[PDB]
C-alpha cells in the first residue's frame, strides 16, 4: 500500500480555469512506493491518484482536503517523503493533510450564496443551486460518468470561496440531478 501521488493540478486563479497534468499514470510507481515526490506543488486543487484511480484534493485554510473513499488512510507523497494524514473522518468521508509548501488555499465562504459552482477534474465549472446544508442541484442533469474522478474537488461561491468538497453524486438511474458535498463548516468542526 503506497502514497497518494499528485499527478496534476487545477488553477482557479486569474481569469481562466484550467487543468495541467504533471505526472503520467505510467508512472507513479516509484513516487507511490517511496512517498518522495520532487515536484513543487502549485494551485488550489490537486489532481491525485492511487494505483488505478484518480480524484481531486482541495486546499482550504492551509489543509489539503480530499475524500476518504479515494485516499483511504494513505500518506501523500511530497518532496520530504510521505506525509501522514492530519485529519481522518470515515463517517464524513473526509481526509486532510497539511497543505503542501507552495500551495494556494481557498478561503472558506461566508457569503451565504445560493448559487454555487462545482469544479470538475477537467476544470469545467458547473452551476449548482444550493438545496440544504450538504446538497445542491445541478441545473443540467449529468451522467454519473461525467462526475466520476471529481470527488475531493471544490464547490465555490460566485466570489470563488470554498463552500464545500464534492463527496457523492445523487444518482437516479445512473443520472445525477444533484450533488452531495462536505460543507466548509464541517471542515471547521473537524479542525476544532
Ligand atoms: C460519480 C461521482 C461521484 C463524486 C464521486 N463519489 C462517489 O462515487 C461516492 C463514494 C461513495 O460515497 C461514499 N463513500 C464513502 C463514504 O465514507 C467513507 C461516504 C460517506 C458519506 C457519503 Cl454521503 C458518501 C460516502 C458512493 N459515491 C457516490 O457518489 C454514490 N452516490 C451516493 O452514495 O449518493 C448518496 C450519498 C446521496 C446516497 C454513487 C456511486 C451511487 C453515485 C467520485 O467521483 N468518486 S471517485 O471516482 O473520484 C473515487 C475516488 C475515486
Ligand atoms: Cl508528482
Ligand atoms: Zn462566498
Amino acid at each position: 500500500k503506497g502514497s497518494v501521488v499528485i499527478v496534476g493540478r487545477i488553477n482557479l486563479s486569474g481569469d481562466t480555469a484550467y487543468a495541467q497534468q504533471t505526472r503520467g499514470a505510467a508512472a507513479c510507481q516509484e513516487t507511490s512506493q517511496t512517498g518522495r515526490d520532487k515536484n513543487q506543488v502549485e494551485g488550489e486543487v490537486q489532481i491525485v491518484s492511487t494505483a488505478t484511480q484518480t480524484f481531486l484534493a482541495t486546499s482550504i485554510n492551509g489543509v489539503l482536503w480530499t475524500v476518504y473513499h479515494g485516499a483511504g488512510t494513505r500518506t501523500i507523497a511530497s518532496p520530504k517523503g510521505p506525509v501522514t494524514q492530519m485529519y481522518t473522518n470515515v463517517d464524513k468521508d473526509l481526509v486532510g493533510w497539511q497543505a503542501p509548501q507552495g500551495s494556494r488555499s481557498l478561503t472558506p465562504c461566508t457569503c451565504g450564496s445560493s448559487d454555487l459552482y462545482l469544479v470538475t477534474r477537467h476544470a469545467d465549472v458547473i452551476p449548482v443551486r444550493r438545496r440544504g446544508d450538504s446538497r445542491g442541484s445541478l441545473l443540467s442533469p449529468r451522467p454519473i460518468s461525467y462526475l466520476k474522478g471529481s470527488s475531493g474537488g471544490p464547490l465555490l461561491c460566485p466570489a470563488g470561496h470554498a463552500v464545500g468538497i464534492f463527496r457523492a453524486a445523487v444518482s437516479t438511474r445512473g443520472v445525477a440531478k444533484a450533488v452531495d458535498f462536505i460543507p466548509v463548516e464541517s471542515l471547521e468542526t473537524t479542525m476544532r
